[PDB]
């Protein structure tokens, strides 16, 4: 009936427009914390994040969801700050992306599990704001470690009710080894989110998935080192397809049918410590909209496409707001 | 003239019988705030810890170093409570052990330097406690990132007088690769301690280190497995030789003339989330004196063998002052 945010719980209708897979900060546990001087400062930061999130509203974004996990550096007492300024639902996650620190690496399926249940029961830390999704990664085949935190997602969130997004290596079909296990735990696939799926061009492993009731998360439509190609760095985090061959995916998806399984996604950031220095002045140069691309680009871009303007509503509000209620199996 | 503390500047006499390599928890970046129950709660954790520090007290120890870095999830402010509530200085530490994540694995050399800095000379997050060590590690070759590390510890000794305390695989001789490392870079042996050093039996490396001017840090004596060979975890991590054998090693390096290098500690915690689950368990029962045991077993052991009380005063007391106070080269 509600949804958990930084600020607080919301109702389904109040989340209105929303991008499914954000970032406030790319970074790591207790950098934010340890070194605010690598950002400027942790207010130039909040500034900066503000003012985005800000233009992004203007353009009718209403709720942004922080896939941050822990391990990704998450500081909750940020994003409250931040959503609060701004006038922006945030909604906040809990899970584990591909940097866990030792004390995280030697835990069993059963302990993980307890510490997801712990961000989403009890409250992160203790600030008492509580996670409304759960984010996992893979890069390639699984480890088995990584094997442990997919497991103890689809726990947490058989127990909850919570939505799973992933991270995944597209053009190595992750989502297909996340699946299974998922599935091997028995979790619904209307409770997963398979994302940087516009990372590949094979719509054939993407139509296979939403076949089997997974939402696909078109979450790297601006992600492009197009210009670039100078820049080795940037070319191997953002590829060299265009934002609109990636664009072109997601109508790719409803001409196939499947409408109501898609999410999209900037997968942006506005700072970014988990990678070269000065990464983000590159990003900002390849795409100054921010997050507010979605809106002011490919929505536009999809309406000349010929996709019906109702369409896109479906795509923005609807799937997020069928995605992010939690809700128990039968 | 004075050295840094959880609790402010002590002078080079408050000091008095010092533990070189201790802390107070092992575990990870953000893990304590994020996970406490993991220990049973903040607060049993704190209470654990006073309680150790108020006994190892009780046997004549003044002061603790904590070496815990930011990747051994060092959080100040812990040791500023329990420093103060057991009446115990501690000593806080800058430098990177080996867990880092992305955000510092990707630094520069001159990046790393100034993170140093800034926790040595401006202070540790937002709290204001300067930290009056460096900590840095190997365990084995150095990988190239740590590379990086010994060069940043090095240049952040030499601008604030401030030591260097390392981690070593003892018994892959390490510190000889450390050393060089630091050699190249201009800093002074005497500003230096090889930790873990009582991990191998080669006293021919060990006087060779002496030799150059090095400290070395005979930290890890009531480390042992014996009569727990039925376990593997805690054999792997405490090794088979009997303490008698570790700190015979003290004896020896004394009988050589290097009585004025050697630090003795007990490398000890009350917590630790880097490891197995249930480590503490089976290490309080290893050694249920903690802290103390220098103090209540191994000097009045060395005594017994012959050791002079005198020496063994000038080895807690006057070595541990003379390394910690900051010392600019001429
Ligand atoms: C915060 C996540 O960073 P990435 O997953 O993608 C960056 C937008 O890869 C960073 C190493
Ligand atoms: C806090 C440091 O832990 P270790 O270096 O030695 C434990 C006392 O190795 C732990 C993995
Ligand atoms: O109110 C603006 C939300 C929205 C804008 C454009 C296309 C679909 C949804
Ligand atoms: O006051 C106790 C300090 C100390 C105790 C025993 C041997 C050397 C130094
Ligand atoms: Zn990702
Ligand atoms: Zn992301
Ligand atoms: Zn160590
Ligand atoms: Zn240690």
């Amino acid at each position: 009936d509600r949804i958990n945010t930084v600020r607080g719980p919301i109702t389904i209708s109040e989340a209105g427009f929303t991008l499914t897979h954000e970032h406030i900060c790319g970074s790591s546990a207790g950098f934010l914390r340890a070194w605010p001087e690598f950002f400027g400062s942790r207010k130039a930061l909040a500034e900066k994040a503000v003012r985005g999130l800000r233009r992004a509203r203007a353009a009718g974004v209403r709720t942004i969801v922080d896939v941050s996990t822990f391990d990704i550096g998450r500081d909750v007492s940020l994003l409250a700050e931040v959503s609060r300024a701004a006038d922006v639902h945030i909604v906040a996650a809990t899970g584990l992306w591909f940097d866990p620190p030792l004390s995280m690496r030697l835990r069993s399926v059963e302990e993980l599990t307890q510490f997801f249940l712990r961000e989403i029961q009890y409250g992160i830390e203790d600030t008492g704001i509580r996670a409304g999704i759960i984010k996992v990664a893979t890069t390639g085949k699984a480890t088995p470690f990584q094997e442990l935190v997919l497991k103890a997602a689809a726990r947490a969130s058989l127990a909850t009710g919570v939505p799973v997004t992933t991270h995944t290596a597209a053009s190595q079909r992750d989502g297909e080894q996340q699946a299974a296990i998922f599935e091997s735990e028995g979790l619904s696939p209307s409770r997963v989110c398979i994302g940087h799926s516009d990372d590949t061009d094979d719509l054939s492993y993407l139509t296979a998935l939403a076949a089997r009731g997974y939402l696909i998360g078109l979450d790297h439509i601006p992600h492009s080192a197009i210009g670039l190609e100078d820049n080795a760095s940037a070319s191997a985090l953002l590829g060299i397809r265009s934002w609109q061959t990636r664009a072109l995916l997601i109508k790719a998806l409803i001409d196939q049918g499947y409408m109501k399984q898609i999410l999209v996604s900037n997968d942006w950031l506005f700072g970014f410590s988990s990678y070269v220095t000065n990464i983000m002045d590159v990003m900002d140069r390849v795409n100054p909209d921010g997050m507010a691309f979605i809106p002011l680009r490919v929505i536009p871009f999809l309406r000349e496409k010929g996709v019906p303007q109702e369409t896109l509503a479906g795509i923005t509000v609807t799937n997020p707001a069928r995605f992010l209620s939690p809700t128990l199996r039968a």
